[PDB]
DNA sequence: GTAAAAGGTAAGGGTAATGCACTTTT
DNA sequence: CAAAAGTGCATTACCCTTACCTTTTA
């Protein structure tokens, strides 16, 4: 499910007995590793880990890998032994794992048994006390992030990702029923109460008006409007308001419409504006992007060209005047005027 | 009794992993 | 040509933190 400790244990012990089976060094396998495509004994040998670790891709396996012996650029997927915030490291996980193994051979209980008695409502005191010598084993860390882990990774739920259609509409009939209750909700799914509160917020709340097709120029400039109304912005009420797209899409196409662009002047507008007159005129009474973005040719993504009409046409007064051919043919010699 | 510390639950938040359409390489 | 594999882009799987309660501990 997640690269643990074991996984990173298996990929050394994997690469050591490379190494001692073809008379290689730690150092020419990182020197193999700087090329782009791999060749000979290390391609077999990402084969066999493709197939060994099934529960990840080629793709994150080689960052891992590349990782391992330390290729620039791959720093942020190397091995971790402990945090202080965020993202649990191996040497934590390890601890954690040693800690409720202890406490399971203690008191005869299954594994099962301990997932339920965290989650059995109200903890008892045996479980209280596990928490409290649990921290000091992991000081540096806050106590409620160990306590959150815990529960997350030791639960008596199901846990896959795999949601039906039924299941779906299982949720949502509970939600209707019951209100925001995903412990209530939870237990009745058999589903970790977090779970459902994701498969709520990020797909079923949004029913059959969620959209996984491009974004229309109207889509976009709604999305603007609503964060124009508002740490600083709130994606899932963004997402809420805007009613056709997940707080996730919201806040990537936001990044991407307000990435940093080279500075629209005089000439740059006049450019823009007559590469959408074009396709305004050339073309049905709509814009294709596709030749605009070609010619633009790495100054300016898709999204930062839409960023810049969408406000050229809040405030170019020829835009309140005309329709938008005649506006545009309208803004683009009102541009030209004031260029002398 | 008290106040401090910690559990329980839901809202808020965010990135590595991945799918996809694509080019590139064997 | 097929097939294996790399890659930018948008989405997904999956997780963590904060806020605000109630409950337990000292």
């Amino acid at each position: 499910a997640r690269w643990t400790a074991e996984h990173w244990d298996y990929l050394e012990r994997r690469m050591q007995n490379f190494c001692q089976t073809y008379s290689l060094d730690h150092t020419q396998v990182a020197d193999s590793l700087h090329e782009k495509r791999l060749h000979g004994p290390l391609s077999s040998l990402v084969k066999l880990l493709v197939q060994e670790m099934p529960s990840f891709t080629r793709r994150t396996i080689l960052r891992h890998l590349r990782a391992l012996y330390n290729i620039p650029g791959y720093e942020k997927y190397s091995r971790k032994n402990s945090s202080g915030r965020g993202d649990f490291g191996v040497q934590e996980t390890a601890i954690i794992s040693q800690e409720v193994h202890n406490f399971i051979m203690d008191q005869g209980w299954s594994e099962y048994q301990f997932c339920n008695q965290i989650w059995a409502g109200k903890c008892p005191k045996t479980i209280r006390m596990f928490y409290s010598n649990l921290y000091k084993k992991l000081s540096h860390r806050d106590a409620k992030s160990i306590y959150h882990h815990v529960r997350r990774a030791y639960n008596p739920f199901e846990d896959r990702c795999v949601w039906s259609k039924e299941e779906d509409e299982e949720l949502r009939k509970n939600v209707v029923e019951h209100g925001k209750c995903w412990t209530k909700i939870g237990r009745k799914m058999a589903r970790m109460p977090n779970d459902c509160r994701d498969r709520w917020r990020d797909v079923v709340r949004f029913g059959d008006k969620l959209k996984r097709n491009a974004w229309s120029l109207e889509e976009e400039t709604q999305l603007l409007q609503i964060v124009a109304e508002l740490s600083d912005i709130n994606w899932t009420l963004v997402a809420q308001m805007l009613g056709t797209r997940t707080r996730l899409q919201c806040r990537y196409k936001f990044q991407q419409l307000t990435k940093a662009a080279s500075k629209f002047e005089l000439q740059e507008n006049v450019w823009l504006l007559e590469r959408i007159y074009d396709s305004l005129l050339n073309n049905g009474g709509k814009i294709h992007w596709e030749n605009i973005v070609k010619e633009a040719n790495g100054r300016w993504t898709r999204d930062q060209m839409l960023f810049q009409f969408i406000n050229l046409k809040k405030m170019i007064p020829s835009y309140d005047n005309l329709p938008l051919l005649e506006a545009t043919k309208s803004a683009i010699d009102d541009f030209k005027v004031v260029l002398s």
